[PDB]
């Protein structure tokens, strides 16, 4: 076996607890290379002559090159040290601890987790696992407050082609007028975009940030939408700005009026005085060149302090939790005494980190409890939309990622199809909805949180930004129902199978010349098999299925079709057709 290749850690994603006396553990070899892989552990303190206890880690997936293999350590003693022991094809075997390979259990070494601290294991609020989220583009979604119109709001029609520059209307008061329409599909959580005080059409440029933008709305109105989605079993998580400020920023005001005198200026990233919004900057901004954002030093104590009295008092309104705008922008020491404040004001306040790439250093359990999964939207774009990848990749890809960050993360990933930075999905797939709906079927059935952009539902479409931005179709008739009660179907299975909610993902199926492939969700003896057909014409698949498992499954979409004869399943699928096999226990 090609030793070059074999991973762990005692630490990060490869070690971890998910509870004060259990460590899970995983192990990466090339693939193909090892069968079977144990570890041999003991208490840190446990003498030489101590007989070791056995762990057999099986294969919890495989990837591009390598296979993942996961075991879970009972650890009375809260502390470890452990071996593995591996073999392969032909039988031979080595053993892998932290001094190095050895054919002897002794030479290998020992890897060590020091001890389990109860503080330390990874929690998310229960209510996230289970939810599947709504995003809401509040100037753009509905206009339920005529009065609340800005200056050169524009005609709300499908024919519209919003401008970088564009105003609807859509406020909060649209939004309490349309919570009906909300739990039928059945949302469990709202996402608004920034909706405080800010003279721009997204509000990302914060000018109050204890206040809601007038064409928004007030206070009162908030207090009321809460309390009205509330009683409807949708939570409110609000979009929190703290990397940027708007240059309507009391304090930048202050800075861009009182220069050096203010009290203020070590409240952002200023090279030379006067500051000069002109054309170019003098202060550090969001992108490159963006007057109206400039950076927040989040390390300033006192900026700090600001911040989290910005949470504590619209935590004090009854929201659920927090998006953070560009998160990975700010310090992880501000994040992590982050999570210690939210979580003490409500244990099950949602943290939501939106970091478009690689975030396993925010989900170690520490600071975030999910962050918008890029590569979920990534590998869907790929295999579903584009086709720049094959079943096999997608196994691998998706596979991949999961194996990157801790469980307790992967489990409430929020994995959606797009936001309001990119195209939207519909018009990614070239408007091929039959491609489009086994992403959706694939994307509300598969390990995480799933969430809607607004409109998708209804078969609305657009560009990247801002063509994405465009208000939400309110009539009926040219609304794609025929997908809207795709979802509610989709959705409601997700809150009657446990497994798609709360069990892990193994691959089922893969195949490259069919770019057919297939997943099963798993929660104690639940199992749940996803099939999706991504190809323009149907063919039959014969998928492996051990007679332990069941022998009879149910497709939740249409109805039964037991066919397992002598261990495998003899399936015959429509095109970008997808199949949800529940083996009825
Ligand atoms: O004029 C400036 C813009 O300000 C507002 O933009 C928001 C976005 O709507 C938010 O979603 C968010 O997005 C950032 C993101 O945080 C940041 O990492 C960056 O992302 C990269 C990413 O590293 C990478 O995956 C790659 O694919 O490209 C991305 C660039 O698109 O950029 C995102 C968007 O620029 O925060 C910003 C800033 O608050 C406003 O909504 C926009 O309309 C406006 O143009």
């Amino acid at each position: 076996m090609l030793l070059e290749a074999i991973f762990h850690e005692a630490k990060g994603s490869y070690a971890y607890p998910i509870s004060e006396t259990q460590l899970r553990v995983r192990l990466r070899a090339k693939k193909g290379d090892v069968v079977r892989c144990e570890v041999l552990y003991a208490d840190r303190y446990a003498s030489p002559e101590e007989e070791l206890a056995h762990a057999l880690a099986g294969k919890a997936g495989s990837d591009e090159r390598f296979d993942y293999f996961e075991a879970l350590l009972e650890c009375s003693t809260k502390r470890v040290k452990y071996v593995f022991l591996l073999t392969g094809p032909q039988g031979e075997a080595v053993y892998f601890g932290e001094t190095g390979f050895s054919a002897e259990r002794s030479k290998a070494g020992v890897f060590q987790y020091a001890y389990i601290h109860r503080s330390e294991v990874f929690t998310t609020p229960e209510w996230a696992k289970e939810a599947v989220i709504y995003q809401i583009f509040p100037e753009r979604f509905a206009n339920g407050d005529p009065s609340n119109d800005p200056p050169g709001t524009e005609q709300w029609a499908k024919d519209a082609r919003p401008r970088h520059d564009s105003f609807y209307g859509g406020d909060l008061k649209g939004v309490i007028d349309r919570l009906p329409y909300l739990e039928e599909l059945g949302v469990t959580a709202l996402y608004f975009t920034p909706i405080f005080a800010s003279p721009s059409h997204h509000k990302y440029d914060t000018a109050d940030y204890l206040a809601i933008d007038p064409q928004f709305g007030d206070l009162p109105t908030f207090r009321r939408l809460v309390d009205e989605a509330h009683r409807r079993g949708i939570k409110i998580i609000l979009d929190a700005v703290f990397n940027h400020a708007g240059d309507q920023f009391f304090a930048f005001r202050d800075v861009l009026q009182k220069g050096e005198q203010s009290r203020y200026k070590d409240w952002f990233f200023i090279e030379d005085f006067p500051v000069s919004k002109t054309s170019r900057t003098n202060y550090e901004t969001f992108a490159v060149q963006v007057p109206a954002m400039p950076k927040l030093r989040t390390e300033n104590p006192e900026v700090k302090e600001y911040l989290f009295d910005v949470a504590r008092f619209w935590m004090e309104q009854g929201i659920d939790g927090w998006r953070l705008n560009v998160a990975n922008e700010v310090d992880h020491a501000f994040w992590r005494e982050f999570r210690r404040l939210v979580k003490s004001l409500n244990p099950d306040a949602l943290i939501v980190g939106e970091i478009w790439h690689d975030a396993s250093g925010w989900l170690m359990g520490d600071q975030f409890d999910s962050v918008m999964n890029y590569l979920f939207r990534e590998s869907v774009i790929r295999f579903f939309a584009t086709g720049e990848i094959h079943a096999e990749r997608f196994d691998a890809e998706l596979t991949r990622a999961r194996m990157l960050y801790p469980e307790q993360a992967a489990q409430g990933l929020w994995n959606l199809l797009d936001s309001h930075d990119t195209e939207r999905f519909l018009t990614s797939c070239g408007g091929n909805e039959a491609k489009f709906r086994l992403a959706v079927l694939f994307q509300m059935t598969y390990l995480g949180t799933p969430l809607i952009y607004y409109g998708d539902e209804i078969g609305m479409a657009g560009a990247t930004d801002p063509d994405c931005r465009r208000p939400m179709i309110w009539e009926e008739k040219e609304q794609n129902r025929g997908l809207f009660e795709f979802y509610k179907e989709l959705i409601r299975l997700r809150h009657r199978l446990a497994s798609l909610t709360r069990g892990n993902v193994r691959s089922w199926h893969a195949d490259k010349q069919a770019n057919l492939y297939a997943f099963v969700r798993t929660v104690q003896d639940q199992h749940v098999g996803v099939v999706l057909n991504n190809r323009g014409e149907k063919q039959t698949v014969l998928l492996q299925v051990p007679e332990s498992g069941g022998k009879t499954w149910l497709d939740c979409l249409t109805g039964e079709e037991v066919h397992g004869k002598q261990g495998q399943l003899k399936l015959t699928l429509r095109p970008y057709q997808g199949m949800i096999l529940w083996n009825g226990r």
